[PDB]
């Protein structure tokens, strides 16, 4: 997250980093046994660390639940980003508690203007690479899907938008990809892509989780 804030110990308890090794991808806690994440944050043998602030530093309240199945979406197509969404197992049930603790899925699709809270532990660079320890967050509002389109021409899907500032300098970046977009306390992004961080009229790029509350309770229903 850059030109963002220090959130603040387990005060976003449906945000989980996905660990293979190393943080590298956000996710969202839906219910005890499942995460939503990118679809592009993809790797096998994936860990998922609930309860986190500083990823460096065991603090007390983490779980560590190994991923049991990761389900990427059935047209997720990795050249264009449609589709950017992927379901994650866990093995055994989180212990949800105050620190631990699912978002909603949405009913409706959030409205343009509608500031959302953006979280996770990637760069707060614009230019250049830092990495936090501790877990950042970003309040940006949804733009309109024509400002969208105007800053990536040709790019832009039904099941994208944007969000941001059209003048730089506040954004999500690398590392923060799928992590969640909180929007009226539903799930309504997963972070997905964007031109680089907090760069001038290249705001970033969020899958549109209310066009797959079908999908996931479909998929949850059967796995
Ligand atoms: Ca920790």
């Amino acid at each position: 997250i850059v030109g963002g804030y220090t959130c603040g110990a387990n005060t976003v308890p449906y945000q989980v980093s996905l660990n293979s090794g190393y943080h590298f991808c956000g996710g969202s806690l839906i219910n005890s046994q499942w995460v939503v994440s990118a679809a592009h944050c993809y790797k096998s043998g994936i860990q998922v660390r609930l309860g986190e602030d500083n990823i460096n530093v065991v603090e007390g309240n983490e779980q560590f639940i190994s991923a049991s199945k990761s389900i990427v979406h059935p047209s997720y197509n990795s050249n264009t980003l449609n589709n950017d969404i992927m379901l994650i197992k866990l093995k055994s049930a989180a212990s949800l508690n105050s620190r631990v603790a699912s978002i909603s899925l949405p009913t409706s699709c959030a409205s343009a203007g509608t500031q959302c809270l953006i979280s996770g532990w990637g760069n707060t660079k614009s230019s250049g690479t830092s990495y936090p320890d501790v877990l950042k967050c970003l309040k940006a509002p949804i733009l309109s899907d024509s400002s969208c389109k105007s800053a990536y021409p040709g790019q832009i899907t039904s099941n994208m938008f944007c969000a941001g500032y059209l003048e730089g300098g506040k954004d999500s970046c690398q590392g923060d990809s799928g992590g969640p977009v909180v929007c009226s306390g539903k799930l309504q992004g997963i972070v997905s892509w964007g031109s680089g961080c907090a760069q001038k009229n290249k705001p970033g790029v969020y899958t549109k989780v209310c066009n797959y509350v079908s999908w996931i309770k479909q998929t949850i229903a059967s796995n």
